[PDB]
């Protein structure tokens, strides 16, 4: 049963946990809902065209679903580095 | 990343923008077994698989994805209301 | 529409029906966050540290957090399922 474990290996490899960005509170929140402190508002409607605005060294975490998850992969297909806020 | 990729990308193409069903108001497909929609509960969907017309996209926790799953098994093009 | 399939597939194998739980009531419920009667607590930042007292022939259900627990036992060989 390989299968379930690779499917949550991977499914967990894409969430930073809440303890993890506590040691950082080289991390750059962003909110990307639709208009929590230190949090760059940025829907993901929007961050396609304003992922040039974004420094590659710093890692990202978005938070809200979908809304997360797209955004997510923007910015991993785009050679980020990120996760989703758990 | 290539692996994170290949899930969000293929989990994401199982969902349809909730903007674009209204917008086309597609035959939703309320699977709760608990608007202008279709009462389509999932322990139900298999048994009335033969209702649904094999030309209209339809668009439905677990029971929406075993819904999804039945549908596009049977070779229906569906989505989840996201 | 084969990629689809093979993640719902896996994705519902990970789950276990709600009613077949409190029907067997060969099933060990386990409380993994940090209610329902007859659940063992145990916190999922723990369970990889009690993962001896576990029954190898009991079958488990636990209760991201709900994940990385199954994926503990799955991997160590367990055989269990996430309460749905």
């Amino acid at each position: 049963n390989d299968k379930k474990i690779e499917l949550l290996t991977t499914y967990l490899s894409l969430y930073i946990d809440h303890h993890t960005v506590l040691a950082d509170m080289k991390y750059v929140v962003l909110d990307v809902r639709n208009a929590i402190k230190g949090a760059i508002a940025m829907p993901a409607k929007d961050l396609a065209t304003r992922i040039g605005e974004l420094d590659p060294a710093k890692t990202y975490v978005v938070y809200d679903t979908t809304l997360g998850k797209t955004a997510l992969l923007v910015l991993l297909s785009a050679g980020f580095e990120a996760y989703e806020l758990a």
